[PDB]
């Protein structure tokens, strides 16, 4: 059963327990309580299904471990950090933290029961903890700080994965994940697709506005860059619109560059279907010119 420590054995203060007063507001509210000045028993703390507590202004969720059958907790739009107090949550199956600054993933390492994540804005780069949750069905991972995904290739029972507005290149660790149904990936920095090709089962594929950065070339009237992006199977995919009135002379995007241009891009365009799947691969290719 629960650890001693995390269960009370005599009626105790809400305040008491869940030291930000944030939070212990939502319990009191969750229990229909007058005050957090009011005793709880661990019963009442049993009875916790789901917490909803978005946009509270809630720093910690110290006195959660008290909450041994939460399944659900909507903690959206808050100042949490530290995610310690949940670790012990067996039964906790949802969690959303978006609009937070949680960093410290290893603390979700024991919640088995784990099947849905959100952590969109955290600022997060490092999601290495998330290989102690092979269950995970649903993963939002929007608008972060990762580069490198490749833990995600044990996450074998995802269906759902959003990676929007990270700095992904590398998609390869994704190839094997073929239970996935709807894959979010816009906005990084992604040129090869090769990764996607047996993706068999998906149904909602979003690839639109890639940013590709290439390193500085020197400035010349005879520009050369050769086309590095790639469709499923391998194949170069023909830039769409060139900048400065530039052309394709396969596999090379060649322009006759003026004195006072000092970086050139293209536009790439390529419709994408795997399996029921039909997507818009787009991005931009953006060559800085160094003298």
């Amino acid at each position: 059963g629960p650890l001693g420590s995390e269960t009370i054995t005599v009626p105790t203060p809400i305040k008491q327990i869940f030291s930000d007063d944030a939070f212990a507001e939502t319990i009191k509210d969750n229990l229909k309580k007058k005050s957090v000045t009011d005793a709880v028993t661990q019963n009442e703390l049993n009875s916790i299904d789901q917490i909803i507590a978005n946009n509270s202004d809630i720093k910690s969720v110290q006195g959660i471990q008290y909450l041994p059958n939460v399944t659900k907790l909507f903690l959206n739009g808050n100042k949490l950090t530290d995610i310690k107090p949940l670790a012990n949550l067996k039964n906790l199956g949802w969690l959303f933290l978006d609009e937070n600054k949680v960093k410290d993933l290893s603390s979700l390492k024991d919640l088995k029961k784990l099947k849905s994540l959100s952590l969109e804005h955290n600022g997060i780069s490092d999601i290495n903890g998330l290989v102690h949750l092979p269950q995970l069905e649903s993963l939002y991972l929007g608008n972060n700080k990762i580069t490198d995904i490749t833990v995600l290739s044990r996450l074998t029972k995802l269906d759902t994965l959003s990676l929007e507005d990270n700095q992904i290149s590398d998609i390869v660790p994704l190839a094997g994940l073929t239970k996935l149904q709807n894959l979010y990936l816009s906005k990084n920095h992604i040129s090869d697709l090769r990764a996607l090709a047996g993706l068999k089962n998906l149904d909602v594929l979003e690839l639109f506005s890639q940013e590709c950065l290439n390193k500085p070339i020197n400035h010349q009237s005879n520009l050369v860059v050769p086309n590095t992006v790639k469709n499923t199977d391998g194949s170069l995919v023909t830039p769409e619109i060139i900048s400065d009135d530039g052309d394709y002379e396969k596999p090379n995007v060649k322009w006759h560059l003026p004195e006072f241009t000092n970086e050139v891009s293209f536009i790439f365009y390529q419709p994408v279907t795997i399996g029921k799947a039909k997507a818009r691969f787009h991005g931009r290719v953006t060559q800085p010119l160094k003298e």
